[PDB]
């Protein structure tokens, strides 16, 4: 299957990998552009799932790290740089394992390398809402976002809060097939000692707030690998590359200006 | 089993509401938020100032337990209803202790009955909704007049994650321990739940609170965003004799959650108040 991709700009590629529901578009509004202006390629793509395979399921971890590697192929890009979160961060993590040598370095947001409790919470929650039929009433389904995904310090901002819920009705996620399967594509068993054989070079960024992937998973996996370091950025819920976008590019591209293509 | 006589409601009905009164000492009358049956103080709170000499009363607030179907009332109503309790007793001016939606009925007490209260200690509270805030109350209105009922595991999940610290989500072995709690403290979805979901301020009431003059310690929970802390800072500015109070690592339910530091700055408080 060919996924939907966008290719911009010209230099040292960089591959971005959405996190569950999200498609490509989501890395434009804040990352491409900056990363554009640092001279990267930039290129972002629908994850299977979403989009024009929105119907797709029964696919799991490994046919989207195949995905994936098979776009970095495609473009003849290897080996590139990568940026993931959550799912996306997830997808690089086992990429690496698998196909270390179709990339360089990573830069891994919101991400954890085992079946954490949290998650288990998640997972359950989440496929009883879909199996359980029941359609969430879109202001109860709006403040849950709210909640789940940014920090204290924007809820306590009036003009924020009411562009988030403009945000929203911009940006709807369809319940699918495909966003059901997605929900599947997480660690089911621990990771760590796996990641401790990934050479390349690795930023692991946590954001302080994250209910969904909380911070201290993500030092998990940047204690594992062996070429991996944890930043933190304060007052960031787990969309926090939308929320502070300037503190969280600022890193990537420190961190990825410090290291060859 | 005790009872006092409500206020009449805007239906022009009269009910009864059950309380609990234990101890001989200085009264303080406890008020629960929403969805709290008087009993949520007992855990916590009751044997704590009981031990310091003070009485303890506690009661239903009209929508819980015996009265859980009643519907039609307001903030008004259940002001009402406090100082019915006050005045039946003769306790009056008597202490008070609310948290969230009973730190709303206490401010409004002291605002149009101050006589009854001599001083407060306000948990949890606000005087105005803010833009989230407000979006939150419009979302459990809708939930409710949807008749869409939550799936167990995903409603167990957002209880969670709405009422407690960054510090009690990440510790899995406290997880599972509120987890079996809220299984033995289930918040029934009833016409009184709903109609207090309205019990919550409609406009900016700071300005009213200026007027009280009784002694006031407000105290907002870190972690809080069902009623943040910043909007607790806001009523103890508003009051003149109002101080605040921040407890670290505590969220909506941090009286529950962080009972030893809630406890003993509310003892401090009014050891030394009028
Ligand atoms: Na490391
Ligand atoms: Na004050």
């Amino acid at each position: 299957i060919n996924l939907a991709y966008d290719d911009n700009g010209t230099g040292d590629p960089v591959v971005f990998i959405a996190g569950r529901g999200g498609a490509g578009r989501t890395w434009h509004p804040h990352q491409v552009p900056a990363f554009l202006a640092a001279g990267y390629r930039c290129i972002t793509f629908d994850n299977r799932g979403i989009g024009a395979t929105e119907n797709a399921e029964g696919f799991t971890t490994q046919t989207m790290v195949a995905d994936t590697a098979a776009l970095i192929e495609t473009l003849d890009i290897a080996p590139a740089r990568v940026v993931g979160v959550s799912m996306g961060a997830f997808i690089a993590q086992e990429l690496m394992v698998v196909a270390p040598e179709l990339v360089s370095s990573a830069v891994l947001m919101a991400t954890r390398g085992r079946l954490d409790r949290a998650r288990q919470f998640f997972n359950k929650a989440e496929a009883e809402l879909y199996d359980s039929g029941v359609q969430l009433p879109p202001t109860y389904d709006a403040r849950a976002r709210l909640l789940e995904n940014f920090s204290r310090k924007t809820l306590n901002d009036d003009v924020a809060v009411g562009d988030w819920i403009a945000m929203f009705s911009m940006w709807p996620i369809k319940s699918t097939p495909g966003l059901r399967c997605q929900l599947d594509c997480a660690p089911q068993t621990n990771r760590l000692p796996a990641y401790r054989n990934i050479a390349a070079p690795v930023l692991v960024i946590g954001f302080a707030d994250d209910v969904v992937t909380p911070p201290y998973l993500g030092r998990e996996v940047a204690d594992a690998l062996p070429n991996g370091r944890y930043l933190q950025i304060p007052d960031a819920g787990h969309l926090g590359f939308f929320e502070r976008p300037e503190a969280v590019n600022t890193a990537m591209l420190k961190f990825f200006a410090s290291v060859k293509a």
